[PDB]
This record gives structure tokens, sequence and C-alpha cells, in this order.
């Protein structure tokens, strides 16, 4: 009967030399990614995509950051026609209003592979 444990934490070998003022984690957020518009948002554009309305035109990965995202979440290309519920064109425009409003927010990113739809959720980085 009866059962003693020790509930002891790990060790403490403190060795610090600095005061810092942030936090840390495991894994932490990204979107150092580069992009390009389909054609400035033109009719070519949407014939090579299918049969659009909504949406028309896009914005294409071409320059991912350690293929993280590309290792198998998007394809080099990455023709991502919706964000975070939002209608894009511009891979300058929808990084800059990203980066504009809602800081370190978490958004969604929609595309398309060979007329093939494919969602994925990404979390922008602050600062």
């Amino acid at each position: 009967m009866e059962g003693l444990g020790f509930a002891i934490p790990a060790n403490d070998a403190i060795n610090i030399i600095e005061q810092l003022e942030k936090n840390g984690k495991v894994t932490r957020p990204a979107l150092g990614i580069q992009m390009v518009n389909l054609s400035n948002v033109s009719t070519s554009d949407i014939r090579r995509l299918n049969i659009p309305s909504n949406v028309t035109s896009g914005v294409i990965v071409r320059s991912v950051q350690s293929n993280m995202p590309a290792n198998g979440h998007l394809e080099k290309y990455d023709v991502i026609t919706k964000v975070d519920d939002k209608e894009i064109a511009s891979s300058t425009d929808l990084q800059s209003a990203l980066y504009n409003h809602s800081i370190g927010d978490t958004i969604k990113i929609t595309y398309y592979r060979n007329g093939k739809e494919e969602t994925t959720s990404i979390k922008l980085n602050k600062l």
C-alpha cells in the first residue's frame, strides 16, 4: 500500500548573460514568399485558369523559402486565388494588405493546381 514519488523539477545550471526582452517557441510563423500576378489581371489569365467569375486572375508563387510550404502543401507554381476569405490579384497587393492590417494574424490561402482545388492554413510572422 501507499506510494512515495519525487515531484522534483529538472536541473538548473543557471548560465545566462542576457536580459533579453522577447519570447520563444518551437515552431514560428512565416510569410517570406515571393509571388507575382498571373498577368496583371487580364482575360488571358481567365482562360488559363478554367472558368472563374468572382475571382478573375490571382497570384502565383515563384520563390519559396526553404521550400517548406512547397514541400507538399503547395506546388512550385502555387496559384493562390483566395486569401483569408478575401479576393486577390497581385502579390504586392495581398502582401501589402496583409502586412498592413492584422499583424501576426493567421490567414488561409486557397490555390489551384491543374484544376485541383487545394487550400491550406498559414500564420504570418509579426515583426
